[PDB]
């Protein structure tokens, strides 16, 4: 089952 | 009463 990282998720954000 | 959350503020010192 995937286990989500709430940062890396966000970290794509500032980086597209 | 404001949370701080580290991790938005350093997202702005990177970013700028």
């Amino acid at each position: 089952n995937t286990v989500y990282d709430p940062l890396q998720l966000e970290l794509d954000s500032f980086k597209e």
